[PDB]
């Protein structure tokens, strides 16, 4: 869980969510709170477009993938697990 893809998979489901979220619920800022976590810790310089770094992230997001939920979601997850 020491990049941020686990929690928006198991939490919010098809791609990477918006910043109201992704700065503020633990769901997402157990792992890493948003882009400036991510552009100091991913190596390049993505957080310039949401599309591109959400894509290269996106590209991540296959790499530390089981097929099934694990600790993160809760029965009440914001709108259930």
């Amino acid at each position: 869980m020491g990049i941020d893809y686990s929690g928006l998979r198991t939490i919010f489901g098809e791609k990477l969510p918006e910043s109201h979220i992704f700065f503020a619920t633990v769901a997402a800022h157990k792992y890493v709170p948003s882009y400036a976590f991510l552009r100091r810790e991913l190596g390049l310089s993505s957080a310039h477009t949401n599309r591109k770094v959400w894509k290269k992230f996106v590209e991540a997001y296959g790499k530390a993938i089981p097929p099934a939920p694990p600790a993160p979601p809760l029965t009440l997850s914001k709108l259930e697990h």
